[PDB]
């Protein structure tokens, strides 16, 4: 509260570490459905159904331009990618399986790096 602060958790490396995680996700073989924004002109249903589209290229631009205030807003956008994937894709599809695999991959890097 006013003039009463919990000790300072060191966040000075968070930008570099989020950038390394994102590089690892960009280079995973199963990242292909997630590298670029879904083409809203060419994929029926996507625009209406998926209220907040998100992809790795968009996260990379946001990260590079100071548009994440902290590491939790970064993780929210990464999870949004996989939450969107589950909304639109059957679990038993190549894309559906890719999204489960990538979410698993992310969450381990997240825990190992920050927790």
């Amino acid at each position: 509260s006013m003039s009463v602060k919990k000790p300072k958790r060191d966040d000075s490396k968070d930008l570099a570490l989020c950038s390394m995680i994102l590089t690892e996700m960009e280079t995973h073989e199963d990242a292909w459905p997630f590298l670029l924004p879904v083409n809203l002109k060419l994929v029926p249903g996507y625009k209406k159904v998926i209220k907040k589209p998100m992809d790795f290229s968009t996260i990379r631009e946001k990260l590079s331009s100071g548009q994440y205030p902290n590491l939790e807003t970064f993780a929210l956008d990464v999870r949004l990618v996989f939450d969107n994937c589950e909304t639109f894709n059957e679990d038993d599809s190549d894309i559906g399986r890719a999204g489960h695999n990538m979410r698993k991959y992310f969450e381990k890097k997240w825990t190992d790096t920050f927790k």
